[PDB]
DNA sequence: TGATAGCGCTATC
DNA sequence: TGATAGCGCTATC
């Protein structure tokens, strides 16, 4: 993340729905806002969130009396995506984990906050022909909210990672918000090799497979894109290797392969997966953030998360719009 | 409330 | 297309 000195969200309160690792909290908090509630049901997420924020989120949002949710100005929610991901089956709303948006809507109905800040994978925008996003768009509009939605890639915001997510920002119509805008992109100046730990602390992630097939030569000139250097086995998810002089492929939560959830990388002639700390950095998390003790859950936790940086710029801009109230 | 690893399909240009 | 990347799926221990 980056430091934000002109704190745009200073007096605002916000709720952390589907808290996960709390990336939404770090971002809005860096803009001056205040977290008055968190919700997340995964026992391990709850522990990492307690470890870092001293709070344990409430459980399963599905059976939480919405009226119980504390008054708040911005509702943040990075809702489940398995049901909309290009990487899964795609049953959308027909999936158990696909109905969560309607929980957001109903919390929005009761608490009607000033802004609604949501996040999902790029394919949520095309899922079921555009039906999912339209239903979402209509539900929000139907609640007296605007609905600004756009796809932003992590790599365009200073983080060496390919992560294309849809950000949906809704302001109550009351507010008459007509100046909202998504952060303008900017030149990437950091790449994987920059966030990499010293070889000493990562020996153990190095994997030497006889079936490692190098298909491309390493690169010396940095590029804001994922450059595949080789594969292992058949080359499926988690079985492909990339140059650290490019950007990181996206991290995943249930991902598999020998380079599970991280993908492989060629570091000094060796081939390894990222350490949970490198995942933190690739998601823009600060080194002060305490990772969960279970590397597996840590990886799952980081793979479900959001790139903080992106969120900061959006949060600043939400604050910027909200703040322009001339005479 | 678990850790690991081989998928095997889709969306995109 | 032809090659890649995907906040995934799911069997086995
Ligand atoms: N019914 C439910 N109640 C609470 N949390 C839920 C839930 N269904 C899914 N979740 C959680 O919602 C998250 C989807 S991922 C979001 C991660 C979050 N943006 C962060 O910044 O890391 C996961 O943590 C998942 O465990």
């Amino acid at each position: 993340m980056i430091e934000i000195k002109d704190k745009q969200l200073t007096g605002l309160r916000f709720i952390d729905l589907f808290a996960g690792l709390g990336g939404f909290r770090l971002a809005l908090e860096s803009c001056g806002a205040e977290c008055v509630y968190s919700n997340e049901w995964d026992k391990y997420a709850q522990e990492v969130y307690e470890m870092n924020f001293g709070e344990k989120p409430e459980g399963d949002i599905t059976q939480v009396n919405e009226k119980t949710i504390p008054d708040h100005d911005i509702l943040c929610a990075g809702f489940p995506c398995q049901a909309f991901s290009i990487s899964g089956k795609q049953k959308g709303f027909e999936d158990s984990r696909g109905t969560l948006f309607f929980d957001i809507a109903r919390i929005v109905r009761e608490k009607k906050p000033k802004v609604v800040f949501m996040e999902n994978v790029k394919n949520f925008a095309s899922h079921d022909n555009g039906n999912t996003l339209e239903v979402v768009k209509n539900t929000m509009n139907e609640l007296d909210y605007s609905f600004h939605a756009k796809v932003l890639n992590a790599l365009d915001y200073g983080i060496p990672q390919k992560r294309e997510r849809i950000y949906m920002i809704c302001f109550r119509n009351d507010l008459n918000i007509q100046n909202f805008q998504f952060p303008k992109p900017f030149e990437l100046n950091t790449f994987v090799k920059d966030l990499l730990l010293p070889d000493s602390e990562v020996e153990h992630l190095v994997i030497d497979r006889k079936d490692l097939v190098m298909t491309n030569q390493e690169i010396e000139q940095t590029t804001p894109k994922t450059v595949r250097l080789g594969i292992v086995g058949k080359g499926g998810q988690g079985e492909r290797i990339y140059s650290t002089r490019g950007i990181a492929i996206g991290l995943s939560a249930y991902g598999g392969g020998i380079f599970a959830k991280t993908g492989g990388y060629l570091v000094n002639g060796k081939t390894r997966k990222l350490h949970p700390r490198e995942c933190a950095r690739v998601m823009g998390y600060p080194d002060s953030y305490k990772v969960h003790p279970s590397t597996s859950q840590a990886y799952k936790q980081f793979g479900n998360s959001v790139v903080i940086n992106v969120l900061q710029y959006i949060a600043y801009n939400i604050g910027s719009s909200l703040n322009f109230k001339p005479y």
